[PDB]
């Protein structure tokens, strides 16, 4: 499974998402408990704009590794990119329970509230992001 997974990664890194998906699928045929292969399959679908499918595969990754702050964050992002800002908030909150020093997750939580039209909440979360990283 590891060799097919790393072949998929190399294709992913050169932007060949169709081939990455094929080889991640082969990895998952050999090891259906690879949280890494489920996550990277979700990422390849995310890169193609296929958020519905990305969410299915992130959910599988989270069944195997529920302490994946990464999967929770990208699951949030897959809803955010669709305009599903209240779903995004739930998964950014879960990412931040696991990694409360993630300036990225706080910032994106603020962005979701901004997009919901709650500017006072956006301000709180942006202030938290800027406390952790005042450079952007
Ligand atoms: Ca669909
Ligand atoms: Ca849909
Ligand atoms: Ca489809
Ligand atoms: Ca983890
Ligand atoms: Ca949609
Ligand atoms: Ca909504
Ligand atoms: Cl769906
Ligand atoms: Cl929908």
């Amino acid at each position: 499974a590891e060799a097919w997974y790393n072949l998929g990664n190399a294709y992913y890194k050169q932007g060949d998402y169709d081939e990455a998906i094929e080889y991640y699928q082969k990895a998952l045929e050999l090891d259906p408990r690879s949280a890494e292969a489920w996550y990277n399959l979700g990422n390849a679908y995310y890169k193609q704009g296929d958020y519905d499918e990305a969410i299915e595969y992130y959910q599988k990754a989270l069944e195997l590794d529920p302490r994946s702050a990464e999967a929770w964050y990208n699951l949030g992002n897959a809803y955010y990119k669709q305009g599903d800002y209240d779903e995004a908030i739930e998964y950014y909150q879960k990412a931040l329970e696991l990694d409360p020093r993630s300036a990225e997750a706080w910032y994106n939580l603020g962005n979701a509230y901004y997009k919901q039209g709650d500017y006072d909440e956006a301000i709180e979360y942006y202030q938290k992001a800027l406390e952790l990283d005042p450079r952007s």
